[PDB]
Order: structure tokens, then C-alpha cells, then sequence
């Protein structure tokens, strides 16, 4: 076995990227050992788990993805058991410095650090900034798969082409899966859904929601995801 | 005189950066000619005026901020009159590739382009992405003033210092003004407020709210800003 590495990406903010990362990781953790890596400067994943992190007394100020990236700390030192079968490498606001940092072989830092990791996971789920930036490159050059939660807004198709172009540029051959989030049974979603539904990499829909109905929709998605890999 | 150029910036998303840009520019527009420059990859400002942009039939796939930065079009031809005394240079998804394009003197592209603008404005309000990136650098190096909206979240103060360290380093002359947005009466907002209210360039607070009272809060902010420059 080896870890199956999934990047959660979206070029649009507020479309449920980080929310999906958490819920998907959590569903996978029911029967798998899972690592979540919070490479989003927003740090929404780390903040979701903050109560658990504080209670464990973790010094994420010193042990976080940015410091892994700058090789000031080993990855082995940053890993937090935040839930059943679920580990986390947390994000911290110094990550904001990463786009401007001048580093040799900058794109392959996460790949290189993941190459040293002792601990073995079934799945690694990496959350990213909604930007086609150097962080996203570090994730993609690591990955086996990508999932893009996206909404039925103007420029949905075009954004897909934009993202694919970027991936092609990295000379990668990655399956990129699609999820329509904030879904409503209305006109504009029907237009996007009809275009998307015929893609082999389309996974399904998650309804807008202000054991629940949302979890089941995510379980569905996962089910289909696992049938296509 | 000459245009006064304000960048609205924040290194945290979902803090009302774009909304602030829109309302401050709209208020300024009552008695001034104002240009809004949508340099956020999110394109929220453009999306807010999209109904008017579409009624006008504009091709902002070709006439947009990214195409300016790449010197494929003249800035004059990108300008859209979106409201009373209010112009817009729109954003389009291709702005996402700007972080990775390799370009000489890349930091000064916006400043150079602004030097080819025929039209004269009283104020230019520039909206940016929540990142310490090259897009932010273009805005800042054009600008006379910076306004940062922020909210009472964990690491608000540390993030502000980081942004300061970034902004100071590429222009230590740039005044940085502060707003607290999404404001609520509770311990953790009170604490940020106690900290920020004593900073020379603190402007005030906007309440969380889903003619209005919040407009008049923006009016108060604009009033105290205009008195301080």
C-alpha cells in the first residue's frame, strides 16, 4: 500500500472547499487512517479543530505547514491526532509569507517532505488557497487526485478550463473530480449540471444546507469517488 | 489636484473587504468622480455590477485588469461607467494566472499602466486578493493610502503585524488605516477594539448586519478618513 493523496482545490473562495475537505476526510477516517494537511492561509481547517488542538496543548505556532515548507521543523513533529483515525498538520498565518519566499526547488518542498514521513496513511487530504499559486503547485505535484467543489455561477466552465490549463502546465496527468456545492433545484444549476453530468469525473451534488441530510450527500459523493479510483 | 489612490486590503477572506470597497467608493461618488479597480481574483466587485455590465454588452473577457497588466489592451478601453460618477475596471478569471507569469518589472505594472490613463479621477479605490502576493504589490505601489478591514478573530493582531511588515517593507511611507468589520458586543470583539482604538489610524467599526444604519457607519468611517488625509 501507499497513501492516496487528494488535493481539494477551487479557484473561487467560499464554495465549501475547506468544509468538504473536513467532511470527506472525516468520512474516510471511519475505516482508514487519514492525514489532513491545511495549506490554506485562511486556516479554516485548523480553526475547526482548534478546541481539540488547544486541549492537547499543541504549539502550532512552531509546528505547522509553513515551518515544514521552510525546513525549520520535520513533518513528523507537526502531526496532531485531532479525531478518530484523523490526523492534522495545521496551518498558521506565517503561511502567508510563502508565495513571496525565494526558495530553491520551491514547487517540490511538500513532495520532498512527504517523502521523509515515517507514518503511513491510507489517505492524505490537502486543503489549498483558492489561487493558482505556488502552494497549489506544491499540493498538485504531490497528488494522485483532485476534487473541485464549485458552484453554478457565471464562469464555471471557464474556471475549469483555467484550472486544467494550470495542471497541464505542470506536466501532470491527474484525475480531477467535480462536485457542485450549494446546489439548488433551479435553472442556473440545471445549465451547469447538464454540462457537468456527462463528464466521467463528475461526482455529484451537495445541496445548500444553512446523520443529517448534508452528511448523506457527502457519503454519496465519496461512494462514487471511490468507484472511479 | 491629482487622484487619491486607496487600496482596500486584508490577508483574511470573508471580512467585508470588497463590500467596503464598494460602499466607500459609492459614498465618495456622490460628490466625486471615482474609479473602482477590481484586482481581486474573486471578482466580487465586478460580479456585484454584472447586471449593469451585461446590459451595456461589455466584453470583459478581453477588456479587464489582467489584460492591462499583460499590456494586451489600453487601460482607457477597459473602463466601465457602472453607476453615478462611478467607473470600474473589471476582473476576470484569467487574473489568476498573474501570480505565475514571468514578467519584467512585474511589481510596477499597475503603476506604469496608471501612468497611461487619460481619464482623471478624484479617487481610485483598488480591491485586492487576501494574499501577500504580487497582485497586492501592484496595488500598494500605486497607492497613496491603504485601508484594512478586519474582524475579531483569533490571530487578528498577529496578522495585522504581518501585513504591516509586508506593506512597510515595499513602502514605509504608505499610511495604513484600520476598520473592524463584522463587529459584535462580546468579549473577543471588545478586546480587539480595546487594542485597535488607540492606533493613530484607527477609523472605527462596522456592525454585523444581514439609508441603513450600516451605511451611516460607513459614512462615519469615510468622514474620519477624509479628515485624517
Amino acid at each position: 500500500k501507499k497513501p492516496k493523496i487528494i488535493t481539494i482545490a477551487s479557484i473561487k473562495g467560499g464554495v465549501g472547499k475547506s468544509t468538504s475537505a473536513i467532511i470527506l476526510a472525516t468520512l474516510l477516517s471511519k475505516n482508514n487512517k487519514v492525514l489532513l494537511i491545511d495549506m490554506d492561509t485562511q486556516a479554516s481547517i485548523t480553526s475547526y479543530f482548534y478546541e481539540k488542538i488547544e486541549k492537547l496543548g499543541i504549539n502550532f505556532t512552531k509546528f505547522n505547514i509553513y515551518e515544514i515548507l521552510k525546513e525549520n521543523v520535520d513533518i513528523d513533529s507537526t502531526i496532531i491526532n485531532v479525531d478518530n483515525n484523523l490526523d492534522l498538520i495545521p496551518s498558521y498565518l506565517t503561511l502567508h509569507n510563502f508565495s513571496e519566499d525565494k526558495i530553491e526547488h520551491k514547487d517540490f518542498l511538500l513532495k520532498t517532505s512527504l517523502g521523509t514521513l515515517y507514518y503511513k496513511y491510507d489517505y492524505i487530504v490537502i486543503d489549498t488557497n483558492p489561487s493558482l499559486d505556488v502552494t497549489l503547485k506544491n499540493a498538485l505535484l504531490c497528488s494522485d487526485y483532485v476534487i473541485i467543489p464549485m458552484t453554478a455561477e457565471k464562469w464555471a466552465v471557464e474556471s475549469l478550463d483555467l484550472f486544467n490549463f494550470f495542471v497541464r502546465k505542470l506536466n501532470l496527468f491527474l484525475p480531477i473530480f467535480l462536485i457542485i456545492t450549494r446546489f439548488k433545484k433551479n435553472r442556473t444549476h440545471k445549465t451547469l449540471f447538464e454540462i457537468l453530468k456527462t463528464k466521467d469525473r463528475f461526482l455529484g451534488t451537495i445541496s445548500e444546507r444553512e446523520n443529517k441530510d448534508y452528511i448523506k450527500e457527502y457519503e454519496n459523493i465519496l461512494e462514487i469517488f471511490l468507484k472511479k479510483i
